């Protein structure tokens, strides 16, 4: 049977080729996860079909209905066989689907407009002239809300009450806000996206400071799926063979627009 | 009517260390460190009682090419001498085939250790010169990383290292570290970032980690296939990371107990 792969349109993971209308199936798409899917399938010996997740979401469980949405939903309810996307390995997700070991490691990080005099979370926490915030929902916001660490607690206390609101509805808005606030806003987001935007025109942002924590993206399969074992082994193999780092460098830096 | 969980681990600082007064103590109380604290946390979140034991042969786990027998902590798992391994054991392909690994509790990569003063700041810096010798363990994955690499800088480094005389390779990690410290600024050692970070915080505070990591791997908790502990242990690792506990333990053992300010 043909393996149904669910994934999501997010750059540089999966992107529509400019000439996609003249192509068909897997050839329509390009990117890090398109390249990765090809490698996984090769090392697992299966045929596959990339499908873009219907609702355009990663995967969360509705607090009321208890229904999983997004790619996780597609696995849980039996609509897809495997998800290959920048899907963070989390406890609540691990409870309902299987994850490979991480194909990418990352953490919360600081994005600034070039020239902003901030180089760390501690720097942000000790001042007020430069506003800063996170997505208005999800794990990067909860990271601060729940934190017991002095610096992060100080940041949360500021962020939760800052006016005008420092939270943004989407990642794209966070990035736009940094770019359009004249140095007066810094955005807290995934280091991977931060690194990617730094290499995109108009080349006016920078990632600064260390990552504030450590998480990973994993390939996901329905709980108890027979594909899980071989997929996990393929991920470890590709990492030991340097292929994962090669794909990251290709899509983030070789294709970078901001110089060497 | 019950069975106590047997944990295998390995004496490697600061993961598991003998307390100074270990002879006055008994059982699990003899030991301290990051993985000792982690063991207690895993047991609590999985509801099991346990016994810490140090791996009999003092090794991590490798499969002999000839006899096909696993040694180390992996061997203790696959041959039924221990139930779980809680140690800085790298998640690797060959190990994952025979045992189950949790998601990583620590992530890390190859890094460069210099004696303070050495004019090297990166792998690129090393590769461009020979005045400062540099090398890796004389066996294992960190050596193999360079040998198999098709990246220009790492290829150039491998070409130098493989033929360098006197040998730039070392039999143990301890020897690499001592060689950095005792080579008067003329040796740099390539090793795990975690060990590099740790040693930088030990007296005599004469070493420094430089440059970014060259790759990314993780340490995982290991259980045999079909283990009744496997699922719960993995959920516990993810939970502990989400609750900040893993970063808290790293900070405690690396920095709060550091000696170099
Ligand atoms: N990757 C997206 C967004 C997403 C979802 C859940 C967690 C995180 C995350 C990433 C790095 C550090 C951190 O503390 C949290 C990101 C997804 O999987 O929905
Ligand atoms: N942790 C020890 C030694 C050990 C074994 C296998 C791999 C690595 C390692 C760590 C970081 C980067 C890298 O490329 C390789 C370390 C063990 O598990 O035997
Ligand atoms: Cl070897």
């Amino acid at each position: 049977k043909t393996v149904v792969v669910t994934t999501i349109l997010e750059s540089p993971y999966v992107m529509m080729k400019k000439n996609h209308e003249m192509l068909e199936g897997n050839e329509r798409y390009e990117g890090y996860c398109v390249d990765l899917a090809a490698e996984i399938a090769k090392h697992c010996g299966f045929k596959y079909k990339l499908t873009i997740v219907g609702d355009g979401k990663y995967g969360a469980r509705d607090a009321d209905t208890k229904i999983w949405n997004g790619m996780v939903g597609e696995l849980v309810y039996g609509k897809a066989d495997i998800a290959i996307a920048p899907l963070t390995i989390t406890l609540v997700r691990e409870e309902v689907i299987d994850f490979s070991k991480p194909f990418m490691s990352l953490g919360i990080s600081i994005m600034i407009k070039k020239g902003t005099p901030i180089e760390s979370a501690e720097d942000l926490s000790k001042q007020t002239e430069i506003a800063y915030g996170t997505l208005d929902s999800g794990s990067t916001k909860e990271f601060f809300r729940r934190s017991k660490i002095a610096v992060f607690d100080k940041m949360w206390t500021y962020m939760r009450s800052a006016e005008p609101s420092v939270f943004v509805r989407t990642t794209a808005e966070g990035v736009a806000r940094v770019r359009k606030s004249k140095g007066k806003y810094a955005y807290l987001l995934e280091s991977t996206m931060n690194e990617y935007i730094e290499q995109r025109k108009p080349c006016d942002t920078m990632k600064v400071g260390g990552n504030l924590d450590s998480k990973g993206y994993g390939i996901a399969t329905p709980k108890g799926s027979s594909l899980g074992n071989a997929v996990n082994l393929a991920v470890l193999k590709l990492n030991e063979q340097g292929l994962l780092d090669k794909l990251k460098n290709k899509w983030w830096y070789d294709k970078g627009e901001c110089g060497s």
